[PDB]
């Protein structure tokens, strides 16, 4: 059968591994068939969602970094500081939220996406070619983010010059020095060998990189309730096998990075020196709230109660 699916990473990353035990899945339970298509075949993030909503694509993977722009309540992930760093926690809301299990779900309906799941992939690290000990040395430094308005307004807050760009420009941008900064979770840094053209990996322990999984809705509607029921199947057993996976890397691939390179200079910011990037997370979170009105203002103090509860 055909049923394809696309992601914005490579097959041995953190949106691979949920891709094939999704594959798995779903090939050990009936006669349908996933085709795998990972970054570097169909083009950027913005693409495949395209080719999604077109009807090309089935199944895709897009993160709410790239998704804030058309849901305007998904620029909820980058309020700095909301996200827990207890990775056991962690995983423990994604599964269990009533905000991204029932909320999420309607709005994405919205744009003729139907939600499966969304997973974390790990605490998010700046990469820049100058120290940062504090929010005034990023002061004038280009620094590279996802496409979404929240996330600009982040970077401002911290006293940077955001630069919304696509991945595919990101390495090539750094090594030519139009931009001077970036930032991604560890393993991810790790395998697109971002170290190569930045000089100081910073942990200020701000976010955790979140992504989501969706099917074409029309596509979804018109499957039967058992094979409705066995992409749901599927999706849950893979959330499951992603974040006990996606733990490990996080624990281990910094230690690779500076195998690889050992001059990095690797600082990861006490609380004293994180005193001044919290005092902007206040501030980013009052800004959201003027952006989707009462509509994600809902969204915010659910997701405040679903994180207590876990
Ligand atoms: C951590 C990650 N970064 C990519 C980016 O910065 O656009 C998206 C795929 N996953």
């Amino acid at each position: 059968d055909t049923w394809r699916y696309a992601f914005e990473e490579a097959m041995t990353d953190v949106q691979g591994v949920y891709a094939q035990k999704f594959k798995e899945e779903i090939e050990a339970n009936s006669d349908h068939e996933i085709q795998l298509f990972p970054y570097g075949t169909l083009g950027e993030s913005a693409d495949i969602m395209e080719q999604t909503q077109d009807g090309i694509l089935q199944f895709v993977d897009q993160s709410p970094g790239f998704t804030g722009s058309l849901i305007p309540e998904a620029q909820v992930f980058f309020v700095p500081y909301l996200l827990p760093t207890d990775q056991d926690h962690l995983a423990r809301f994604f599964k269990e939220s009533k905000a991204i299990n029932d909320m999420f779900k309607p709005l994405y309906a919205d744009q003729g996406l139907e939600l499966l799941n969304m997973f974390p992939e790990g605490e998010v690290a700046m990469t820049t070619k100058t120290p940062v000990t504090t929010c005034s040395d990023l002061d004038e430094v280009k620094f590279r983010v996802m496409t979404n308005p929240l996330l600009v307004e982040s970077y401002k807050a911290f006293g940077a010059t955001p630069t919304p760009l696509p991945w595919g420009e990101v390495y090539g941008g750094l090594q030519t020095n139009v931009i001077q900064g970036q930032e991604n979770p560890t393993f991810f840094l790790y395998s697109t060998k971002i170290y190569e053209v930045t000089d100081y990996i910073t942990y200020a322990g701000h976010n955790n990189f979140t992504t989501a999984v969706m099917a074409n809705k029309d596509f979804y509607d018109g499957l039967s309730a058992e094979d409705q029921q066995l992409v749901q199947n599927a999706a849950l057993a893979a959330y499951d096998h992603t974040v006990v996976y996606q733990q490990q890397a996080a624990d281990t691939e910094l230690a690779k990075i500076m195998e690889a390179k050992p001059e990095m200079q690797v600082t990861v910011l006490t609380d004293e020196q994180r005193s001044c990037f919290k005092e902007a997370a206040a501030e980013v979170e009052a800004k959201f709230i003027e952006m989707t009105g009462d509509s994600g203002a809902a969204i915010l103090k659910q997701m405040k109660a679903d994180l207590a509860a876990t």
